[PDB]
């Protein structure tokens, strides 16, 4: 379908827009490139793991890769959408965000590489739950944008992707890993690598709260969308949090050989600290 | 539609892939921001210019604001098309196509309102063999492949967008942007986005050479179809450089006051030159 103009020819950027003003701080703060990660260590910390030690990890970076993976492919429809509503700024924000998140399927990748498991298939560890929001809800409701995007659609795309998949899992996650593999002073590559990706998650999940805000802001009613698409999608979250958990209880050799007290409850805990602090940052009014 | 499997769970990326390659150079090469552009000399350039020597610039600069916001909207249905078919690496070095054009979109943007055009509708200099490429045949082209990814479509879109647009058009105008007013002194912020857009459009125009290429050596046969697109277009591609010629040809106060012998004819071959070329970059076997 054709363009009938051009912002740029017409007039200029909106420079005051918040998603511009996302779209530069995005340039200045992201920066970083999976390549320059130096894994020689994390090679050598894997090598050393005993065989139930080595299985210890490799849930979480199952999840993860799959995670960063459905999102690069998944944020497009998204685009799609704002671009044909003329929504330049959003866009321009938009193309940085696709760009993080193959910077995140590269850094997974090359981990698992690097420590010698890259022709192993982690599939084994998404169970029920995960499939539910990854292999389906996730892609049907950004999908749905290339042929509805209507606020409600919208505020449900933003709400399973930036709110649930990032604003929720992706930031337990990061927590997880720190609390664990930090503790233990192993994998200091893969730890750059999601000191970097949590920075930018921080405009990933901005960017969900300013569209949902956005459209929240011109009829309340949408407030209730949210938060009946946030409490549909977390029997999900909880489910794959509990098999993780049970995951992990079963398998506990990484934890007695470094003296981790992995604290699970606290884990769930801030699972859901996040998603209730996620509704929060939604004004209803 | 569903996520099958991922293939970074699987298996890894292709690290040998050549859109991984070129992904990777595209972050090494990518990191120029126009935000760092210092217009200040480009603003007085512009307010000591004649209004008679004001207007001479301001068709090129038409031309690229809208090319740019063109395809930073217009390359989305690419990035669709093959994610859908798996090819993950395409998608990764795509994301740093979409967000160079996004670069480009603002640098033209910012030149605008720095040297005080930014409040002018520049539309008047986009004639109809201008209006027939950008404004139709290359969204027509791109927004195909969203129902439509069959070989014969991609190579139409590849061909359209990185081979006329960008390995043509776009080419020229920075040729054209150099000799004159690199030539001039003039507008040298303006000059230094051109040699970075010049050196992204680079990987662009490989990226269209890929990918018409491996499509064309499964069936030689594609390769007829490629030059006839090609030459479908030439007709507006030439037809905007002569409407932009005798624009050129008719205001040439800036030509005189520069000492600038305008090589309208030189101009002209090079055009002629790059469509050619193009061409002699796919090779039917
Ligand atoms: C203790 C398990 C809870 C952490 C959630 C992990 C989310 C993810 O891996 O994508
Ligand atoms: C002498 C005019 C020929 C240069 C082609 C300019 C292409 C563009 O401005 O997008
Ligand atoms: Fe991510
Ligand atoms: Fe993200
Ligand atoms: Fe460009
Ligand atoms: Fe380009």
């Amino acid at each position: 379908v054709h363009h009938d103009g051009f912002q740029t020819v017409k007039a200029t950027i909106d420079w005051e827009h918040p998603m511009f003003k996302l779209y530069e701080k995005a340039k200045r703060n992201g920066k970083w490139n999976p390549a320059d990660i130096d894994f020689s260590q994390d090679q050598k910390d894997f090598a050393s793991l005993t065989s139930e030690e080595k299985i210890s990890a490799l849930p979480l970076v199952a999840g993860f890769s799959a995670l960063e993976e459905a999102v690069t492919l998944d944020i497009l429809p998204m685009a799609h959408a704002l671009a044909r509503q003329g929504r330049l700024e959003d866009v321009l924000f938009l193309t940085t965000f696709m760009h993080d998140e193959a910077k995140h399927v590269e850094m997974f990748s090359r981990w698992q590489q690097a420590v010698g498991i890259g022709q192993m298939d982690l599939s084994v560890f998404h169970n029920d739950h995960y499939k539910r929001i990854f292999y389906e809800a996730l892609p049907e409701a950004m999908n749905r944008l290339y042929a509805d995007d209507s606020p409600e659609a919208v505020i449900r795309a933003a709400t399973v992707y930036n709110m649930i998949v990032e604003g929720t899992l992706a930031e337990s996650g990061y927590y997880t890993f720190r609390q664990i593999y930090k503790k233990a002073g192993l994998f200091p590559g893969l730890l750059q690598g999601i000191d970097y990706l949590n920075m930018d998650e921080g405009r990933h999940i901005q960017f969900g709260i300013y569209t949902i805000q956005r459209i929240v802001n011109e009829d309340e009613r949408y407030y209730e969308l949210f938060i009946r698409y946030m409490d549909e999608l977390w029997p999900h979250v909880i489910g794959y949090v509990d098999y993780l958990t049970e995951l992990g209880k079963r398998q506990q050799q990484l934890a007695r050989t470094y003296a981790l007290e992995i604290d699970y409850d606290l884990l769930r805990h801030y699972v859901i600290k996040q998603f209730n602090l996620r509704k929060k940052q939604i004004s209803r009014t």
